[PDB]
């Protein structure tokens, strides 16, 4: 690879996704990086650097799976694409819809198969509505979702989400779409008991579904753990008592597992760790471990029923819905993890050891407090010990730099405000999880004189 | 494969797209396609079935592309994925963005990645609102486009679309979009000048523009041929006049090639056909032949200006925005069409053949009117020679009869309302276009007692 080419392409032919392309110009053109295997990604000037993000929190299984690789030429040969719309299907969605089904357990039966996790809550979007007018309440058609929450990037995802500065762009969010406060102790509820922490954000919920209009809401929708707003992990009590909200206005709930699916949280999905369920979920990234585009909703089967004994189309669908290649490597990747047995070791293994590697960074001066469940976690970085006060008292002038930090020492992680976030693949070591910390501890040294001076 | 097992998977697993899962369940499932070659399809029961639709619009290189598959073998075992979120990128979009930008043409430098269509013009709508806003004209927030028209199956691409029927699945469309009448010649100007009714069609879209304000109209929108709508070409001169409508009230052009694009008109882009020069251009299924999902937004240059001048976060993109292997499959797939010609061939070879072709079922006592450009064409169903009129009155009821019949008989294409609409491989021989007429002809006549018959 010419380095210095591909760069001077990239800032003449592609625009980045969430970025200042700017900031991207002023560097010389993006980072590129050119080759991974198992946790580590290399970039273009040879920098071996830890993936403390798996891509996107999405590599599970890893970088380096040639059995994956061989699973898209294998069906690429046969047959590498057909249609779902024309009362048609293909193997390999089938199969791969019938695997999900298995790991969604109870009433979740069905899948509705799209590529992005945004679509995927597209996919939510419509059909919550129509399932409502099927039912003959068509008046249910509000979504009540969260401050910070984050549900993708396509305009129906972005009204979903609950990113302001993100709702700017589009000038979003579209009607019928409510947000209420986040469960963030740490940032919200600091001092707060967290049993009466957790009830005022319930209450929030239930406030809102009463200002709407009970008859008027269609479902609530959110994340089991916030995962691009900064691992907001709610306070114990707070899913079970989000649920009966739900069953006692009759609406439905729907849960966001494009994060927190595939053994992220120690679960095939993140809401059966809190022992809720959902009627919709959406899930991708870990479904292929970011191999190769795909996305799907699971839908109940009391849903499922209104299509089946009702009729009338469904008039949705993507050219991309149930791709057969992208479905093979989907289910080779969920065998992957079966015989690996990653799900049970992000719970058993490498997530407890995460959460006492962490605990380590509690007596750094910086920190204020750690957080973690199975393979995520957050470190909060404070000015003050024993606070939750922010440097310069404003989020987000900390963060960087430690990131930045943490990247010249060879590790990938992001900060989000002031919350540096780690996602490693579920197959990292105890020995790389140890590095990790490592790497964090080493950058917040370096940056205490910094920040200091701030 | 085990087809009755599969089947039973499929209704207590599978939720198909476009469907009514009622007529699914009592069809005792899906009907399982397993493989495929060239321009043909092959199902669960063994029958052969000559694809007209090239899978989706999008099987641009047909079937059978090992060379596709060796593509994004490689490329998973160097580097299956990274983002594009961490002022980060990866060789293959960054190569495949170069390789867009020179197929574009004009001031279309660059190109924003998502997965599908429909995510492209959710990039659109987001872009082009966050650029007037950047531009300081903040009130320039509304979208026109035309009913009829198929813009995805997103919020946003529902929206942007014009299928009333679609609109009402999740109340839509979203505010800040307005729909005018689409330049369909045989149904909604039959007997009219070309011209004329072309001015009409043209007219409305300015009458829109000044309903709405011009100060607050962000862009229009719409495909080169309708697509999905039932490959509505519009009439000469239709294009260059919205171009200047555009230009004379300052708002953006963009058009959706998702379909149109790489080599379906005889172009590389169907605006190309028409010479105008649009703002932004959402495209995908023939970008990778329907090999892998992937899709872009190309962007003027006077866009990315903005976003460089101005800086700020892009507050927008997909985890899979930029698919290292699916950019690499795409920019393969391009590299085929440019080795085996597929562009000119359609424009100088095939395309004219099947508009020769399709004029030989004009003298059929059923067709009013066959039409076509590049390799996309419609055959419509007429009770009544030399009227627009319908059986029964109520267009869509001749249509699937002659459409089953013509899958009973071998060929895969579809009915939109009462017209049988063919968009095959760009491989596709001049026999296996005789063939595909043919099957088409032989089902008409098989057709023709029944629909006489209808009540
Ligand atoms: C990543 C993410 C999305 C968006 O997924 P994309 O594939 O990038 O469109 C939606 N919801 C959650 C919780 C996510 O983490
Ligand atoms: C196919 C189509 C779309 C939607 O593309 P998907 O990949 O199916 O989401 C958008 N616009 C046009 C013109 C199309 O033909």
């Amino acid at each position: 690879h010419d380095i210095a080419e591909l760069k001077r392409l990239d800032l003449a032919h592609h625009l980045p996704a969430f970025a200042d392309h700017k900031v991207i110009a002023e560097q010389g053109g993006s980072r590129i990086i050119t080759r991974a295997e198992g946790v580590y990604i290399h970039d273009g000037e040879g920098h071996q650097i830890l993936d403390g993000w798996a891509g996107l929190f999405c590599v599970n299984v890893g970088y380096g799976r040639e059995e994956l690789a061989k699973a898209a030429y294998d069906q690429m040969l046969e047959l590498p694409y057909y249609n779902t719309f024309f009362k048609t299907a293909t193997p390999p969605p089938i199969e791969l819809a019938a695997k999900i089904a298995q790991k969604m357990g109870g009433h979740l039966s069905h899948v509705f198969y799209n590529s992005s996790g945004s679509e995927a809550n597209d996919t939510v979007f419509r059909l919550v509505r129509h399932f409502w007018k099927l039912k003959g309440e068509p008046s249910r058609t509000v979504f009540i979702s969260r401050w910070n929450a984050y549900h993708g990037s396509t305009v129906a995802g972005v009204s979903l989400g609950g990113m302001k500065h993100m709702h700017k762009q589009g000038d979003l969010p579209i009607a019928g779409v409510e947000h209420v406060m986040q469960p963030y102790q740490f940032g919200d509820g600091f001092g707060e008991d967290p049993a009466a922490f957790r009830d005022r954000a319930v209450q929030a919920i239930e406030d809102k579904i009463l200002e709407v209009g009970p008859e008027n809401v269609a479902a609530f929708i959110g994340e089991p753990v916030q995962g691009a707003g900064g691992v907001i992990i709610p306070p114990d009590g707070y899913w079970p008592a989000v649920e009966a909200l739900c069953r006692k206005y009759g609406i439905l709930l729907v849960c966001d597992e494009v994060a927190c699916g595939f053994g992220r949280l120690g679960q095939w999905f993140g809401h059966q760790h809190y022992g809720i369920k959902p009627d919709l979920i959406a899930m991708a990234k870990g479904l292929s471990s970011g191999y190769l585009p795909i996305s799907a909703v699971g839908v109940a089967d009391h849903i499922v029923a209104e299509l089946r004994e009702k009729g009338g189309d469904f008039i949705h669908g993507f050219t991309y819905s149930g791709h057969p290649t992208a479905a093979a490597v989907a289910l080779k990747n969920i065998e992957i993890m079966e015989r690996e047995g990653l799900v049970e070791r992000t719970r058993d293994e490498t997530g407890p050891y995460l959460a006492q590697a962490l605990a380590s960074l509690n007596d750094h001066p910086l920190v204020g407090e750690v957080r973690s469940l199975g393979l995520i976690g957050a470190v909060e970085i404070v000015r003050e010990k024993g606070t939750n006060h922010r440097f310069l008292d404003k989020e987000g002038e900390a963060g960087p730099i430690v990131r930045d930090l943490c990247i010249k020492n060879g590790l990938m992680v992001r900060a989000i405000r002031d919350s540096i976030v780690c996602c490693p693949p579920l197959i990292i070591t105890k020995a790389q999880i140890d590095e990790l910390v490592g790497i964090i501890r080493k950058s917040l040294d370096e940056a205490e004189p910094v920040l200091r001076a701030l």
